[PDB]
DNA sequence: CCGAACAAGCATCAGC
DNA sequence: GCTGATGCTT
DNA sequence: TTCGG
């Protein structure tokens, strides 16, 4: 955290592009900004020395310079006084509540927690386990804690068939000391490219997690893709655990190596790499690396066979998971 | 100067 | 119902 | 907002 104080700036700055500018491309240009000051290992003087990082331009070299002239952004003081900009940006903080729904809900005079919970009838489903859970999602996961719910989470999994296999992804597997919410990345042989052999293969883990009553609520669910809540088990006396996010990915099993690089992250890691990607003539998913062609449609899935395959075809020198928080 | 900026699953809605 | 756009999210 | 052609 030699440069916490740039970086907290420029994702405050992002949050306000992305919530209430509902600029996203400027909001990706200050995260990618941030990230890449995060990892700069000296402590910056001068918006010039960081303007020669790749993403730190002009504009964010004349606020970094301000910044460490006077501790502060003018531009940040008076968006913290704007109260539309201060309503929206709460009220996004909830899950489900995105930058539309939120100037929507101030447009209605929705605005406070209080009265977020006054009309839970005006919720969907999702923002209304966002707003049960606002104080625990907000919460991070000790990663002692990320391990008892693997273990869980594995040996559910081994339960309902011992053909799964279940990886926990995210800032988990890159190493990380604490987690926002878990992330799964799910196999089953019956589900590949080629073909499903098996019909609810997600379905009955989920069903099999909340048997158990480690997973309690659902924010989405599809064949391939569960977003929901989960809650590790308290013991006798003992206060209960937060309630925690957790992400579940059925991937074909012959694209596991292209899905848990996808899953492993972290988001700009994956969003640099897609762009290198293109730039080498390549686009990267969660199911395959291909070629793009003369006119830029993609061709073919290129055969892939470790994570390392991927970095390769790009020209990339290969990074561990724990080298990949960006 | 100016076009591109990663890629996609699920929920929700409008239009037919 | 189906299709496609949009919002929100990973 | 930044980058690259
Ligand atoms: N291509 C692409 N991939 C994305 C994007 N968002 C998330 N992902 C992928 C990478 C995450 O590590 C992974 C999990 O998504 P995540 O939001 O849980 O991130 P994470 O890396 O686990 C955070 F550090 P934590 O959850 O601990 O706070 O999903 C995205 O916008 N584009
Ligand atoms: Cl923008
Ligand atoms: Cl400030
Ligand atoms: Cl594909
Ligand atoms: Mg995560
Ligand atoms: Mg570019
Ligand atoms: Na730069
Ligand atoms: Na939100
Ligand atoms: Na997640």
């Amino acid at each position: 955290t030699l440069n916490g104080g740039i970086t907290d700036m420029l994702t405050e700055l992002a949050n306000f592009e992305k919530n209430v500018s509902q600029a996203i491309h400027k909001y990706n240009a200050y995260r990618k900004a941030a990230s890449v000051i995060a990892k700069y290992p000296h402590k910056i003087k001068s918006g010039a020395e960081a303007k020669k990082l790749p993403g730190v331009g002009t504009k964010i070299a004349e606020k970094i310079d301000e910044f460490l002239a006077t501790g502060k952004l003018r531009k940040l003081e008076k968006i913290r006084q704007d109260d539309t900009s201060s309503s929206i940006n709460f009220l996004t903080r909830v899950s489900g509540i995105g930058p539309s729904a939120a100037r929507k809900f101030v447009d209605e005079g929705i605005k406070t927690l209080e009265d977020l919970r006054k009309n839970e009838d005006k919720l969907n489903h999702h923002q209304r386990i966002g707003l049960k859970y606002f104080g625990d999602f907000e919460k991070r996961i000790p990663r002692e804690e990320m391990l008892q719910m693997q273990d869980i989470v594995l040996n559910e999994v081994k339960k309902v068939d011992s053909e799964y296999i279940a990886t926990v992804c995210g800032s988990f597997r890159r190493g990380a000391e604490s987690s926002g919410d878990m992330d799964v990345l799910l196999t089953h042989p019956s589900f590949t490219s080629e073909s499903t052999k098996q019909p609810k293969l997600l379905h009955q883990v989920v069903e099999q997690l909340q048997k158990v009553h480690f997973i309690t609520d659902t924010l989405s669910k599809g064949e391939t893709k569960f977003m929901g809540v989960c809650q590790l088990p308290s013991k006798n006396d003992e206060k209960e655990y937060p309630h925690r996010r957790i992400d579940i990915r059925l991937i074909p099993k012959d694209q596991y190596y292209c899905g848990v690089l996808y899953f492993t992250g972290s988001d700009i890691f994956n969003k640099n790499m897609r762009a290198h990607a293109l730039e080498k003539g390549f686009t990267i998913n969660e199911y395959t690396i291909r070629p793009l062609g003369v006119t830029g449609v993609a061709g073919e899935p290129l055969p892939v066979d470790s994570e390392k395959d991927i970095f390769d075809y790009i020209q990339w020198k290969y990074r561990e998971p724990k080298d990949r928080s960006e």
